């Protein structure tokens, strides 16, 4: 039927210089030795990810299909969504978000300055008057860093990202910001994966196989996903979006982004040539998220009735699904699931790694992450997230004239903290690091590092403090990623956090109570941890 893309042969061209590395890193030369293994994606490479997303899709739905669908529109008519003034989408609009081509960008937005306010207005006027008119886009490589994988063909090529200009993007949450907000979770329920912190989503994992009798779980990778989403599915999108009820200026405008921007369009370079045209996703529009995690589902539940897959419990996350259901006994299991890859390949959703069967937590990864088991300070099993920290660690040795790693160091603390990737390796290195700058209560991103120990027992339980006993899977893992970086193992980095938790503790002070719970491990006497204070007084809600 159609194709995902074509291509007028225009080059996917840089915004301005890609910056080179640099001979020295001195913020993660002593955090790992193999520099050379961490490379970050260019245009250089775009053309190569262009050829393997170009592909021709042809889609067959069916009863299961059908059935599933009709279940979504009611859940969604259950849901009442309004319009955002212009002014409130503006206010919505992130710090940095790219400039647009009519002389203004992010700043003149959420100041509501008087020229970028015009702009919109007439923007959003041409989206109630024509409902036709193809809105242009810019096509640009992503830069994403990596740690090169001979396994797997060495450096990956970048990520195409698409987008409208910001006065579009500003009308985009107009019409549809409130709804982005709402659907998912009306739709969904507790299938809906983005609501959950790490700790959560493993409570939910655990509760789903343990009201199993006998449990069976898989996750399906699904192939270049935006470019396997049809015009077809697109437009079945308004469509739940309709089922709603909404302003009839919103029905007009959202009818409208669908027909001329979200089904597709033509797409061009920085420089300003044609360089294509699209019928599927682009990834830099709003309802990309929402959209690919509604459409997941739907596909998904589908493919489990087609497939036989019985009493299923979902997590959807755009394009990353996880399904633990009722096994039938492994020669089924094996057939229901293949069942379930004809079906969703029929749907338009084919798979990458095709899916397996799996009887342990353990060995089910889905969005780069997976659960696993430690035991607490009183001997019980503890289960926590836990992921490869190869590409972790490749980030936080990433430093140029332009970017500094230490705030990626950061994310990962917080969101691995319980790991012990995050205990051993880099809560030393960045503790280490900031103390010799002497800058240990600077602010990264809104966080103060001197907090850690409150966030941490709030987001992951004062258990985070005292695990011990890893499993096999993770111990083995992270010796083989820190050896593959050249960073030093475990052994080292235990003489280094005893190092860096005495000068933490010889500071007092929230410094002192950083060494004591975050290093607790690293001692032979063992301080007994006791709940913080400070962390019953603070509500993480806004970040999941
Ligand atoms: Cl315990």
């Amino acid at each position: 039927s159609s194709m995902s893309y074509s291509w007028t042969g225009a080059l996917i061209t840089p915004c301005g210089p890609e910056e080179e590395k640099l001979p020295i890193n001195p913020l993660s030369n002593s955090l790992l030795r193999y520099h050379n293994k961490v490379y970050c994606t260019t245009s250089k490479s775009a053309s190569q990810r262009a050829k393997k997303v170009t592909f021709d899709r042809t889609q067959v739905l069916d009863a299961h299909y059908d059935s599933v669908l009709k279940d979504i529109k009611l859940a969604a008519s259950k849901v009442s969504a309004r319009l955002l003034t212009l002014q409130q989408a503006c206010q919505l609009t992130p710090p940095h978000s790219a400039r647009s081509k009519y002389g203004f960008g992010a700043k003149e937005v959420r100041s509501l300055s008087g020229r970028a306010v015009n702009h919109i207005k007439s923007v959003w006027k041409d989206l109630l008057e024509d409902p036709q008119t193809p809105i242009p886009t810019t096509i640009m490589a992503k830069n994403e860093v990596f740690c090169v994988d001979p396994a797997k063909g060495g450096k990956k090529p970048a990520r195409l990202i698409v987008y409208p200009d910001l006065g579009v993007r500003v009308c985009e949450k107009m019409a549809l910001y409130d709804i982005t907000q709402k659907l998912p979770q009306a739709v969904m329920g507790a299938s809906y994966g983005f609501q959950y912190s790490p700790a959560q989503r493993v409570e939910y994992l655990l509760k789903a196989w343990a009201e199993k009798k006998d449990p069976m779980g898989f996750s399906y990778d699904t192939r270049h996903f935006d470019s396997t989403v049809t015009e077809r599915d697109i437009r079945t999108e308004e469509s739940i979006y309709q089922a709603c009820s909404l302003p009839e200026e919103a029905r007009t405008a959202i009818h409208s982004l669908t027909e001329r921007l979200y089904v597709g369009g033509p797409m061009f370079n920085s420089k300003g040539q044609t360089c294509g045209y699209r019928r599927c996703r682009a990834s830099g529009v709003l309802t990309t998220s929402m959209g690919n995690t509604i459409t997941c589902y739907v596909k998904a539940l589908a493919a489990c009735k087609a497939a036989g897959i019985v009493a299923p419990t979902m997590l959807v996350c755009g394009d990353d699904l996880i399904v633990i259901s009722e096994s039938q006994g492994t020669e089924e299991d094996e057939r229901n699931l293949r069942a379930f890859t004809e079906a969703m390949t029929r749907y338009s959703a084919p798979p990458g790694d095709p899916p397996r069967p799996e009887y342990d937590l353990e060995l089910i990864t889905s969005c780069s992450s997976n659960v696993s088991v430690a035991l607490g300070p009183r001997g019980r099993r503890r289960y926590y997230l836990t992921r490869d920290p190869t590409t972790p660690l490749a980030r936080a040795a990433w430093e140029t004239v332009r970017h500094s790693p230490i705030n990626s160091w950061l994310g990962n603390i917080i969101q691995y903290a319980p790991t012990i990737w995050v205990r051993m390796v880099l809560m030393t290195h960045f503790f280490s690091i900031l103390m010799v700058q002497d800058t240990l209560d600077q602010n990264l991103g809104g966080v103060n590092p001197l907090d850690l120990p409150a966030i941490i027992e709030r987001l992951h339980g004062l258990d985070a403090f005292s695990m011990h006993t890893y499993s096999h899977h993770e111990l083995t893992r992270v010796a083989s990623a820190l050896r593959k970086l050249g960073a030093p193992p475990l052994r080292v980095w235990k003489s280094r956090a005893r190092a860096v938790r005495a000068s933490l503790i010889s500071r007092g002070g929230k410094a002192a109570v950083c060494g004591r719970y975050l290093f607790n491990w690293a001692v032979k006497t063992k301080l007994k941890l006791t709940p913080l204070p400070e962390a019953r007084l603070l509500d993480l809600s806004s970040w999941f």
